[PDB]
C-alpha cells in the first residue's frame, strides 16, 4: 500500500510471530559481546550465525573488502568501543572467498569512489606481489589474496594505539586472521592470532604457509 | 587444542552439517542486492534475517550509531559502491533502540576515542534540543533520539554526492529512516523515504511526527 | 631546461641568496611553536607573516575552508600532535574574508568531491540560518557566515577528546575564534578564546555579537 | 589588555603598515593558483615564499609528514578542489628534512593519537627496508627517508580517482616528488614528476636514485 517497503514490513511481522519461544527478552537481556568481528559489506552470510552463536553476541563492523586503515575513525571508533569499554577478548578480520572488492581490485576495475578505498587492497597485491606471482592462475591468486588480506589488515588492528594501549596495560586481547568460505560455509584457520606484540614471528610463520 | 577459537570452529562444523538442503550453492549464486543496510555495530540482530530475506540479499555497512559523516569515506565507499555499482534499489538508515553509542552519547559519558565519532549524535541531540525537550523523561528522549538520529543520518545520504548524482542521472533510488526495537523484534517506519531531492518537505513531515 | 619547474627552482636560489644575513641556521635551530594554526587552503596569506612571527614559530594545518571535523583523524592528529607534544599555548581556527570554500559552498555551487567536505560548511548554514536571514543581502551573509564557521569550528576543536584531556590534566591552553581580511590584511578578533570548558558562555556572547 | 594575543594584533597592524606599497588589493586579486603544494605541518618556511611567488599563488594543504591517504577526504577534496575547479598545472608533495613527524616514526616513538597517522610514514619504513638498510647510518636513512616518503605520497596523488580521471579526461597535470633542507633552504628535485599514468617508470628511474 506505497508503503514502498511493505514487503519487508511483511516478512517482518512474519518473522517476529515464528519466533513464539519468547526470548526477544533473551537477546535484549544479552550482555557485553566478546568478540569484534570486521568483515565485508558483502554480507554474504552474517558472523553470529557462520560461527553458531546468538546474534549481538558478535560486535560488527562492515566496509568494503574489511580494510582497516590506520588512520579510519569510523573502524577504530568501533575498535576502541569495543576493546576498550566492552572488553571483548578477541577481534578477527574475516575474509570472505569470492569478495567483490578484493575483486575489482586484483583486475584493476573502475568502479568510481570506492576506487580509492580498494586501493588498500591494491597495496596488499604490491605488498606480496612476488609472492602472488607464483600462482600464475585466476582463483589461486584471489583466493590467495583474500587471504593475505585479511593478514594485513590485523597487522593495521595490532598495530593500533588502542591496541597497543591495551597490552600494555595487561588487558587480554588476542587478534585473528581469518576467511570464510560462502561456497561452502566453511571457516579456514590462517594461523595468525596475535596476542602481544609478538607479531613480527606470528605472521612471518602464517605469511610463509603460502610460498607456492 | 590450544585452538584459541576451537569452540568457533566447533559451532562452525556444527552450522555447517545443520544446512543439509544443499544450497551454500543457492547463496554462492546469490545475484545482486537490492539494498543498503546501514546500521549500528550493536549487531543485535541481523538484517536480512529481522527483515526475512537470504543473507547477502542485503548488502551492509555497520559503524557505532549508524553515523553517517559527509567526509567518512568508508561509508561513502559502501554506498557509491551499493548504488553505482549494485544498482541498489534503496539506502536505509536503520537505528536500534537501546544501543549502547547512542546512549554513551545523550548521557555525556566519556568512552574515550569514540567519543569523538559520538559527537555527530550528539550534534542531532543539540539540532534537536527543544524538541528533545518537552519530552522531559529519559526513555522517552533516547526513544526520540536513536529516531532523529536515523533521520539525519539519511538527510546525510541523500546530500552525498553520490545519490544526487544517481538522481540526477535518472537511476531510481530511495533512501529511508527507519528504526527496529530489540525488545519486540518490531520495526518501525518513521515515514522517512526519500527518491528525489524533495528531502525538505518529506523530513519536515517527518521530523513533525514527534512534537511533544 | 625541461627542468618543468626550472622556473622554481631558479626563483628559489634567487631567495636563498636574498637571505644573507645568515640565519637559516636561526631557522633550524628555531625550537616548538607555541601555536596551532588550522586555517583554508586559500593560502591568501601565511600565518607567521600575517601574524608577524619568525616561519616554523606557527604551526599549520590547511583544509578547504578550515573545518574541523570530528571524526577527522587527518586534523585530529595535527592536533594531537601540536597539544600533547608540542605544548602549543594557543590554537585557533582562523577564517579568512571571500574564502573560495565559503562561497561554493553558500550558493549550492556543485564542484565534485569537494562539495561533501563544504557540507560541514552549508551546515554551519543551516545551524544559524535565522540569524543569516536578518543580514538579507549577500557580502554580509558571507562575511557574517566566514565568522560563524571560524566560531563553530572552535567549538569541534573544543570538544575534542584531545583538548578536554589537556584541560582535564591541568595543561594551560586557549582556543581562538579568528578572521582575517585578504582586502585589508586586517586581523578581527570575535571574541571567541575558551581556555576551560565554558564554551557555552564564551560562544553566546560570541555569537551574540551578530544580532541583526 | 587581557588581550590573551594582543601580541598578535600588534605584530599585525606592525605588518599590516609595513606594505605601504597599497596592494592589499593586488593580493585580493590574485587570479588562480596554478599549483597545488602539499606539505608537512612542520611549516618550517611558507610555500610561495621558499618558492619565490606571491602568496595565495600557491594553493596549500598542510598535514603532520604531508601523508596523502588514499581515504583521506580532508586531502582528496583539498586536490579535487585544486585540480578539477582550480585547474592547477602541478600538484607537487614536498617533504622537508629534520622533520618532526618522519622522526617521531622512524624511531618508534610513542606520541599518542598521530601514532596511528605516523604508521602510513612508518609503511614507507617498511616499503624500503632493505634500501634503507644499506644507510646504517642516522641521518642518511631519516634524509632518504623523508625523500622517499615524499615519493610513494606522490604515488598516492597519482593513484587518486581525482588526478587519474583528469588525465583521462585530457586534462594537463604534473605531479612532483619534492624536498627542501630547513638548514640550507635550497629546495632538491628528486626526478619524481608523473604527467600521464607513466607513474611505474618514473618512480622506478626516482627511487634508483638512492641505492646505496
Ligand atoms: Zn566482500
Ligand atoms: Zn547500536
Ligand atoms: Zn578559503
Ligand atoms: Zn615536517
Amino acid at each position: 500500500p506505497l508503503s514502498h517497503l511493505f514487503d519487508n514490513n511483511d516478512a517482518w511481522v512474519k518473522r517476529k510471530l515464528a519466533d513464539d519461544p519468547q526470548y526477544f527478552s533473551r537477546l535484549a537481556d544479552q550482555q557485553a559481546p566478546e568478540y569484534l568481528w570486521i568483515g565485508c559489506s558483502d554480507s554474504r552470510v552474517p558472523a553470529n550465525q557462520i560461527i553458531g552463536l546468538p546474534p549481538g553476541e558478535v560486535f560488527v563492523h562492515r566496509n568494503i573488502a574489511n580494510v582497516v586503515v590506520h588512520t579510519d575513525l569510523n573502524c577504530l571508533s568501533v575498535i576502541q568501543f569495543a576493546v576498550d569499554l566492552l572488553k571483548v577478548k578477541h577481534v578477527m578480520v574475516v575474509g570472505h572467498y569470492g569478495c567483490s572488492g578484493v575483486n575489482a581490485a586484483l583486475h584493476n576495475r573502475r568502479v568510481g569512489l570506492a576506487d580509492n578505498w580498494l586501493h588498500h587492497v591494491q597495496d596488499v597485491r604490491e605488498k606480496h606481489a612476488a609472492l602472488l606471482e607464483d600462482w600464475p592462475l585466476g582463483e589461486a591468486r584471489y583466493r590467495r589474496l583474500i587471504e593475505l588480506n585479511a593478514i594485513e589488515q590485523v597487522v593495521n588492528v595490532c598495530r593500533t594505539t588502542i591496541v597497543n594501549d591495551a597490552w600494555a596495560r595487561g588487558q587480554p586481547l588476542t587478534v585473528h586472521a581469518l576467511v570464510y568460505g560462502v561456497h561452502d560455509g566453511r571457516m579456514r584457520n590462517l594461523g595468525m592470532a596475535v596476542s602481544h606484540a609478538e607479531q613480527l614471528d606470528a605472521t612471518y610463520r602464517r605469511a610463509v604457509a603460502a610460498l607456492s
